[PDB]
């Protein structure tokens, strides 16, 4: 995360953490808890490989990554099947944890969107994780997680910014209807964020809106974040997490 | 090159070296001459994104990278303008020099081939350039430049293994129609060798019938290279390449 | 720490951390606490080059590093006037606190030996540090404090030992009389623990035997561990610090 | 080789190259020939423990690395005994080839120094070779030879030098007997030019006064680099090379 600061401990109660096996279990990527057997990330943290599922762990939300870890093994990855590259699309996947969690005040689930919701600008966002703080920065111990307040832009207003400064012929469309713009040059998701939930307060209740997928690099000017958009892929979720 | 060797100092006079301006002029990609006055490279080389002409020169056939250089240079880019990514495709380039080079027998252009050209499978087509030998691991100084020989691989085939081992559907393409397949896990382009040609001897005349694009890393078990099909693009290269 | 393991929270109350100031207050080397205002560590941290105090910071004993960090600054930094370099020896420093540390059983001094104290051979010490649990490996988060216990060496075996597979003549001196040696192929200090206490109990009480200096590499064959003597610099450790 | 400038064919004709077995044969330091037998080189190339012979070539005379190497074999590496680290002193060491070369205009031997030579400041000194051009700055493609002129200093002056900025007593010598200091914050030799030499012209003769051994970095105020000085070696030299 790029701007913003620490979260509190009460915030954000269904971030995770994915793991990979090495010299120790190494946060790659983040996560959302959207059922208390499944996790919700993006398919580039995973796929679109096949990976060894004995050498992934999940991590459910802590203040501070590694000082208190207690992982959970996966059972299944399940991903889009369309996916292929971040910048293709259908940047979206499911981990089926082997036992159920247990809910509570600190740690439960994000709602999900109905089809419905367009998330216009203006609408206030907020997206999370242990990623780096800047270009080329990793975050710091002790780790801490971090948001950030980003604003939404519009498709068809970023598509048109990402072709600034670009050869790509401007009917050429970069950013597609499955994906959804948010950030700035102070405030962005950044590598190490991936997988990890865009948030949008809507009536009062919290709402994931997005997966941190893709951007030009992280807070470069005309290069907002892009996220996968949830609302395009409800079906296919639903396909395989109950309501 | 991976998998190749040394080549003869009297072949493939059209191979090209691009370079970027640093503390040297380094290489980064190849290219090659299909006129006097122009370079055929792939677009991931110079784009998407808008760059610096004056950072950018040429190199024509050299045995060795950096030894006797001559740096040609360059009076425009022309990206293709459906390119974003490699993967999506389009990834193709023109470099027009400043200058028509004056050609001899170690130093001319290569022939385009003619549209209707279809390069069938089995074909025993050559791949040369200053790449990496192998995942990542840098060609060794005196940066001799390489050749290899790869089969041509049908895109059905060559789609067909880069879903083996995925989680894309089968009927999601990966391996494009703007695009053609070629190499084994022996024998691969790399990384470095990216813009360079694919050449064919086909009723005793070289073709170029590729340009080097990407692949899942470098002669990796059914991920073969993957080449910018010069025959798609053709009508393009005719537009601002003298026939 | 090679070879070793995590500390019982209970053991080390001694043990310190020393921070340079970058991105994050960052360990670079141990120290020990021998007396309420004083920390004993090894020259080749702060020196020989003059650095800057407020660059500089002191951790008390803390189970993992960065986790729960109280940083204490430092009023001044002594190293021993002779030190140029490890290898010709007096490796030893002094960093006086701005205030008294408030002792507790948790976090308390250790004791100096006293002069005549000969730590016989084969006599089981113990090092403590957050350094590289390996050659070029990194301790890994969430970074404990390990342990590791180390037999004690004569001098000459261990001189002797530097000799074999060397060139240096075997009448010139490798190991000096202000060193001390201990560990083997199995259990060894390494790069971060640099500064920290090579501790004995000694009659039923802790004495500080050595400070972590130097050796080649960590843990290789006839190259054992090698550590500041600290009876050899009580006199000059006692010209500063309160008896 | 900080400053200064590529070096002319026609000269430094004992300057050699030593390379080290891996992907290709890398070259790690300098030397130079004194013999047609006899190699002279600085013993932290080397040393102090003892190496594979087999992993070791020498290459004379290259106005460029790498690009026509002929890599000669050695016979035996012999270091002074007293060696064991440049700041320690007798940084030099000896190898003999597996046959003798053959000389030329081209490729011969350097003279060494009669004992009484001191060489004082403003005698006319260069020091050569393939190292770095500044402190972290590798020496570019295609690796020319450099040279640099370096103006001697006085021995004292350079002691009194290398405290400043330092803990070190006063009367803790740094530089020694065994030791000849040069070069200034515009020219030093650096990283990769160790064991070469440091030639002055006396009597229209070159002699080699020094080998290239260590320094606090390249070209940093107050650290002059520091040389081993010959005359103080020639007995030992001439132990084992004729004259
Ligand atoms: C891996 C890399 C470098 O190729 C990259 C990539 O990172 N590109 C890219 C594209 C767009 C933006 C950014 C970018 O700047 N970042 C940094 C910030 C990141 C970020 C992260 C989180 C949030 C946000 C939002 N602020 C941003 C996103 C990546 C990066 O490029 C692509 C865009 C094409 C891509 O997404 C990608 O799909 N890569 C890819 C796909 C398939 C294969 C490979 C692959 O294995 N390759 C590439 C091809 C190589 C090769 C070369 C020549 C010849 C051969 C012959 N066989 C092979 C071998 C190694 C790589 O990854
Ligand atoms: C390797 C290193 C970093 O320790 C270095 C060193 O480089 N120091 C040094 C000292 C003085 C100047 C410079 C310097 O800045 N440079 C860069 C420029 C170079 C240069 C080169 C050519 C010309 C010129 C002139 N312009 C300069 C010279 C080195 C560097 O430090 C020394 C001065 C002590 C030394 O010369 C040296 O002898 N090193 C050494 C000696 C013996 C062993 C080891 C060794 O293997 N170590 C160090 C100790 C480590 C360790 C740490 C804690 C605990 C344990 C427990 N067993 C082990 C393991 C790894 C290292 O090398
Ligand atoms: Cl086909
Ligand atoms: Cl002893």
């Amino acid at each position: 995360i790029v701007g913003g600061q620490e979260a509190p401990r009460s915030k954000w109660p269904w971030q995770v953490s994915l793991r990979v096996h090495g010299p120790y279990w190494m946060h790659f990527c983040g996560g959302s808890l959207i059922h208390p057997q499944w996790v919700l990330t993006a398919a580039h943290c995973v796929g679109p490989d096949v990976k060894d599922l004995a050498a992934l762990r999940v991590q459910l939300r802590e203040q501070h990554l590694y000082y208190q870890d207690q992982l959970l093994p996966v059972s299944r990855i399940i991903v889009h099947p369309q996916f292929y590259t971040a910048q293709i699309g259908a940047d979206i996947a499911l981990l089926e944890l082997e036992e159920p969690v247990k809910v509570s005040s600190h740690v439960h689930t994000v709602t999900l969107p109905p089809a419905s919701e367009t998330f216009p600008p203006g609408m206030p966002c907020w997206v999370t994780g242990w990623g780096d703080v800047d270009n080329d920065e990793r975050l710091p111990p002790p780790f801490p997680l971090k948001q950030v307040k980003v604003p939404i832009m519009e498709n068809h207003i970023c598509d048109a910014k990402y072709h600034l400064g670009a050869y790509t012929g401007d009917d050429v469309r970069i950013v597609r209807d499955d994906m959804l713009c948010a950030g700035n040059t102070r405030r962005d998701s950044c590598q190490g964020d991936s997988g990890g939930p865009l948030v949008c307060k809507v009536n009062g209740t919290w709402l994931q809106a997005g997966v941190v997928s893709w951007g030009e690099g992280c807070a470069q000017p005309n290069r907002p974040g892009i996220y996968t958009r949830v609302t395009y892929y409800l079906d296919w979720i639903h396909h395989y997490v109950p309501k």
